[PDB]
């Protein structure tokens, strides 16, 4: 456990680091050793200034050289070692996740990891940087003023020295709870993180059914607990510090008294004490410097904890172990025997109940039974995702669990029951199947799958951006470029799971003899609910209860009158905008500020406190006195002592608090804000799930750190020199006009460093979102690239994006190395200017030397709060960026509102849908005009069939009406009324919808159902009466916690059929006046088809329905038909009447003929 972070260090990070470190011990003594000299004056107090003031002058000048190396070799060294390890621990990360199994992305969940990948690990850059080289900083500062206390006292030094182990202690006990805290409060944003993926995956099912408020208010309590424990950390962090200086102040006080026995002793001089004092007082302000570096440390050490849990972790069946059996000839034989399975998520089900199979090469094999039997599962099995309990699936004769997996994985081609493609052209979807790929090579692969016509049609041919999820292009054409990616492959063993359902008649027919052309080389296992394809296969097979059954030829299934008898039969600007936000906070600031200025005050003060108490002490000549003034003193401090508990506690815990309350504020509304935008925004390539939930955390994350507690310190610092320079404009003269005058030289420095820093945060701040992207992608289609064996290239892909920042890195530490080793080196040169002129003008007496001292020695103790403020610059530019994306976000509207008011709410509706000369084009594609002037009418208690070739513009009249989109030119009237004239959320709340390809969330079953009705409590009677309907209710009655088990992500869990069955039920809780179905029986049972149908004729008069299918069994039933074609409507009318004008419905029917 401890020290895992620095596990990739090399030799030369090992260089830097052990470097570092020395220096940063040689950088430290500095300002301890300007003491020295001081000393021999008091000393010589008991012709001389001019040449002993220019000896001690010449010491400084030699020094600020030896800073200006010094500090340039401490700082620029650390911020190497970090960003070289932190590039490693990302690599390393992101590979050790790709390196798991099935079983593990089924358990865990996988949305939290996209945010643990960005902001965790950005907390450790702030711990192992610069802040470990300011830490020795600090430490050799507050040594070194003892080791001056060793030679120029015996008891005084170990007096105040042997109350530093409570320092110590306190340090390591507050550090230990903290770091505890750390893990907790990563642990609520990590699930808020969950939260906003999967709603920005599923955005358009959220805006059709309208349950933003709900989404909203569920995001919201993750920040709650996180702002709870978060207030709790500035607590803790606070009162370290209190104590700390409380018992420094406290232990001076004691130290005190024992220095008043000198003169009843005599065992040494008041010389001797300020010299003690001076030393040993510098070190206790050096305590403060060191309390965000372990606090950086603590929270850096907490951050680790939950990524090398996921490093450390070791896979079962390993893809990267090259170990494996591989055999040269492998003709084709597949064999399953007695096999038994059951999923890791639900382990008391038993789906496959011993089972055998004989493929041999040369044959064809169909799978047939209904839905639940476990088809799919087969086809998993094969590729070895999931492992059997019992039985061997041995191929050509040796067993799989023997041979290697890249090598079996990279001869198997499978076409998933519901597809999906990367963000990217498709010409790179068709590469992922294979690396050196020709075009030739394509060109004949899509032309087989049937997907030519079309990509020549489209512009910018094959360089097309498809959408996330491949959303942009059609069902069907989605499905025919899976086809093609399987063939580009060429395997031994092809596994089709419904490659057939969404495509229609003639696209079936000609992709079918393409395949048949080139079947007799290749294994095949089909899966599919049409018989016509299974009619001409080799052997088919009958499931049941687990075990298959039937096998044989179709003339001997149809003798043996079993299951597939019944099946053939029945077929038949940041600092004003951002700080207002805050307003209502305003006591915090009040309090804080001026807390802040008379803790920060005290310690220039410290110089007049010390020449009146050595004023006091040499006052009056008689002795018995000084005995009781004295103790009094030793009071004032232990005072101080007890305030300064006070102050430093309630100017942290109120800017502390301040912040976590603005950090949630900051989320909240953005998120909010972006579930306002429009669809249109969705569809931009620059806006993506992956580039979103990162810009969330990263944003937040960069304001937070910035303008939180870290705010407090520079108020102190501020104050402490401005009091500085006060006191020597009161009692000095003729010091300030050469002290500021060096200062615009620090200005010039300063904003050359911001300018430059502030303009490459941007270019690093617009890669990282591409980084982020590529992560989403990978582990949401998770299934996808282990079936195409893609493990490499998408970390090849991710190595990329993160070489730019990389870069920047490196080129950032010697540019904030420069200015601090500068920034630093011209106050010491003015701390010998100083001296120097005090040489000139104490010899021609117009300033007076003891005075002169003074102001001297309180200007000096501001060096490293100088120092101080110099560190902040980097935070202030990366704020003021990620600020400004903020603004833009939030203050942003769009042109369709939901959250408008506005509009037209008609107490009541008649259900009357019309078209007319409809014109319309997408955002994405603004050339190509997919509806070109066409009319409809819907009238209510009718039913509307829309049918036509694949990709001729029957979904988007869906979309159209559910105002996604509006028309370029046209009209749309609801009841004789336009549609922009009416309320939006109103419409969405009567009608309801059913997509192409459902979608579900994370949650139970009974939740999923109830989702559909919003802004009203559901009752579970009504529930079950719907699911009733549905045909899903033995089911859920027969799986174990009924409706409470949990359906995976994006509905991963269930068959396709059962959460398709799903999606029916949550249109009927509504009970719509206007229906919508896109294919809503596209992979069904015959007797559920049934099942389904009643429900809907039963119920049918009162609303209305349009429905969209390629059955023409269902078709048959409906009302009236409507064909496309190129946009425009051709055929229409009733059954008899377009059977009767035989034109395109004739042709469309008849190529069903015996
Ligand atoms: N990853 C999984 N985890 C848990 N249970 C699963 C998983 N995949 C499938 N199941 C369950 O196993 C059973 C069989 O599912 P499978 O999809 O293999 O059958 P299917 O006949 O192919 O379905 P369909 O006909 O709808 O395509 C179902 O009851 C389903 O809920
Ligand atoms: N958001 C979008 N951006 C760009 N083009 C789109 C978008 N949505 C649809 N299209 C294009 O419009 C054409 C037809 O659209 P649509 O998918 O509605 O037809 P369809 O009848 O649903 O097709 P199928 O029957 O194959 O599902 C397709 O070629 C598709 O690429
Ligand atoms: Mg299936
Ligand atoms: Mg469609």
């Amino acid at each position: 456990s401890v020290f895992s972070m620095f596990r990739y260090s090399n030799w030369l990070d090992k260089l830097y680091m052990v470097v570092g470190t020395l220096a940063a011990i040689i950088h430290g003594a500095g300002l301890p050793l300007m003491m020295l000299v001081f000393g021999e004056m008091t000393d010589i107090f008991a012709m001389n200034l001019e040449e002993d003031m220019t000896r001690y002058a010449y010491y400084y000048s030699g020094i600020g050289a030896g800073v200006l190396v010094a500090a340039y070799i401490q700082v620029s060294f650390w911020c190497l070692a970090a960003g070289r390890q932190i590039h490693k621990i990302r690599k390393q990360f992101f590979h050790a996740i790709m390196r798991q199994e099935i079983g593990w992305f089924d358990v865990h969940d996988v949305g939290e990891l996209n945010t643990r990948l960005t902001d965790d690990v950005s907390k450790i850059n702030e711990g192992i940087g610069d802040k470990i080289g300011m830490f020795f900083q600090s430490m050799a500062t507050f040594f070194t003023g003892f080791i001056v206390g060793f030679t120029r006292g015996w008891k005084l030094t170990l007096v105040i020295l042997a109350i530093s182990p409570v320092l110590g202690l306190s340090a390591a006990v507050w550090a230990k709870i903290l770091s505890s805290f750390t893990d907790k409060e990563l642990l609520a944003y990590a699930k808020a993180g969950a939260v906003a993926e999967e709603v920005l995956a599923a955005i358009r099912t959220v805006i059709a059914f309208g349950g933003q408020k709900k989404e909203l208010e569920r995001y919201n309590k993750n920040l709650e607990e996180a702002k709870r424990i978060g207030i709790k950390k500035a607590i803790t962090a606070n009162i370290s510090i209190g104590a700390a200086f409380l018992l420094i102040y406290a232990s001076y006080a004691l130290a005190f008294w024992y220095g008043t026995t000198l003169v009843l002793s005599g065992e040494y001089s008041i010389g001797q004490v300020l010299t003690v004092f001076f030393s040993v007082l510098i070190g206790a302000f050096s305590v403060g410097q060191a309390s965000p570096s372990i606090e950086a440390f603590a929270n850096a050490r907490g951050a680790a904890y939950e990524i090398f849990k996921i490093i450390d972790n070791k896979p079962s069946i390993d893809s990267y172990s090259k170990s494996g059996h591989k055999p040269d000839n492998i003709k084709g034989n597949l064999e399953f025997r007695n096999v038994h399975f059951s999923y890791p998520s639900r382990k008391e089900v038993k789906i496959l109940k011993g089972l055998n199979l004989k493929v041999q090469s040369g044959q064809t094999v169909a799978l047939v039974g209904n839905s639940g039997c476990g088809k799919s599962t087969t086809v998993q099995l094969m590729q070895r995702l999931y492992d059997p309990t019992e039985g061997m699936v041995s191929v050509d004769g040796q067993d799989i669990r023997t041979i290697n997996v890249r090598f079996l994985r990279e001869i198997i081609g499978v076409v998933s029951q519901e597809p999906v493609l990367f963000a990217t052209t498709i010409a790179e979807n068709i590469r992922y199947g294979r690396e050196n790929v020709t075009m030739d090579e394509i060109e004949k692969a899509v032309k087989e799958a049937n997907a030519y016509d079309f990509i020549m049609k489209l512009p910018h041919k094959f360089d097309t951006l498809v959408g996330e999820r491949g959303a942009q292009l059609s069902g069907g054409q989605k499905q025919r470029i899976a086809i093609a990616r399987a063939l580009v492959r060429n395997p031994k063993i092809l596994l089709l799971d419904q490659a057939t359902s969404a495509l229609d008649t003639e696209s079936e027919a000609v992709v079918q003899v393409a395949l048949d052309k080139a079947r007799k080389g290749r294994t095949t296992i089909v899966i599919a609910h049409r018989l016509s394809t299974v009619r001409n296969a080799d052997v088919i097979a009958g499931f049941d209860d687990g075990v298959i059954v039937e096998k044989g030829n179709h003339d001997e299934l149809m003798k043996e009158k079993g299951i597939y008898f019944k099946l053939v039969t029945m077929q038949t600007v940041s600092f004003w905008r951002i700080m207002k936000l805050n307003l209502t906070e305003w006591p915090y600031f009040v309090v804080g500020v001026f807390c802040a200025i008379i803790n920060g005050g005290l310690q220039p003060a410290f110089a007049i406190i010390f020449s009146k108490i050595i004023g006091v002490f040499t006052r009056i000549d008689d002795p018995e006195t000084k005995r009781q003034n004295s103790n009094l003193f030793s009071l004032l401090f232990l005072a101080l002592g007890i305030i300064s508990f006070i102050t430093f506690f309630l100017q942290g815990f109120t800017f502390g608090k301040a912040g976590e309350i603005l950090t949630k504020r900051l989320r909240y509304m953005v998120f909010r804000s972006m579930l306002r935008q429009d669809v249109s925004w969705f569809d931009d390539p620059k806006n993506t799930t992956g580039a979103l939930t990162t810009r969330l955390a990263n944003d937040a994350a960069q304001v937070k750190g910035a303008i939180g507690s870290r705010l407090a310190v520079i108020t102190q610092n501020i104050a402490n020199l401005g009091t500085g320079i006060i006191i020597s404009f009161i009692y000095g003269w003729q010091l300030t006009l050469l002290l500021l005058a060096i200062v615009p030289i620090i200005a010039i420095a300063g904003v050359v460093e911001m300018k430059m820093l502030s303009g490459q945060a941007l270019k690093d701040k617009k890669e990282l979102e591409g980084s982020g992207k590529i992560a989403t992608e990978a582990i949401e289609n998770f299934r996808t690239v282990v079936s195409l064996t893609q493990e490499q290239k998408f970390e090849h892909m991710y190595a990329q994006s993160l070489q730019v920042p990389y870069r920047n890195s490196l080129r950032k530490a010697h540019i904030f190395g420069i200015t601090f080793s500068f920034t630093q080196a011209m106050m010491y040169f003015s701390y010998a200017g100083c001296f120097r002129f005090g040489a000139y003008l104490v010899a021609h007496k117009l300033m007076s030397f003891e005075d002169v001292l003074l102001v001297f020695s309180a200007v000096v103790f501001g060096a490293m709060a100088v120092g101080q403020v110099s560190s902040f610059a980097p935070d202030y530019a990366k704020a003021k960026i990620s600020a400004a994306h903020i603004i833009m976000i939030i203050e942003k509207t769009p042109l369709i509102d939901s959250y408008s008011t506005e509009g037209l709410m008609p107490n009541t509706l008649e259900g009357n849908v019309t078209f007319g000369e409809v014109v319309f084009n997408y955002p994405t594609r603004p050339d190509i005009p997919v509806l070109q002037g066409l009319s409809l009418e819907v009238k209510k208690g009718q039913t509307l069939a829309l049918v036509g070739s694949s990709g001729c513009g029957k979904s988007t009249v869906v979309q159209l009406l559910e105002r996604f989109y509006d028309p370029l030119a046209g009209k749309v009237l609801l009841d004789g009324k336009e549609i922009k004239r009416l309320n939006v959320q109103w419409l969405r709340a009567h009608l309801g919808i059913v997509s192409q390809e459902p979608i579900l969330f994370d949650c139970s079953i009974a939740e999923n159902i109830a989702y559909g009705d919003n802004s009203r409590v559901v009752s579970q009677e009504e529930i079950v009466r719907a699911a009733k309907e549905a045909n899903i209710h033995a089911f859920i009655e027969s799986l174990p916690n009924k409706y409470s088990t949990k359906v995976g992500d994006k509905g991963t869990q269930l068959s396709g059929g059962q959460k398709q069955r799903i999606a029916i039920a949550r249109a009927l809780v509504r009970q719509p006046h206007i229906l919508l179905l896109d294919q809503a029986t596209s992979a069904l049972d015959t007797e559920s088809e049934k099942v389904v149908q009643e429900a809907l004729d039963k119920a049918r008069e009162g609303r209305t329905c349009i429905v969209i299918a390629h059955r023409l069994s269902t078709i048959q039933n409906a009302d009236l038909i409507v064909v496309f074609q190129n946009g425009r409507v051709k055929e229409h009318g009733t059954h008899q009447q377009l059977l009767a004008q035989k034109g395109i419905y004739f042709s469309m029917v008849s190529v069903q003929a015996g």
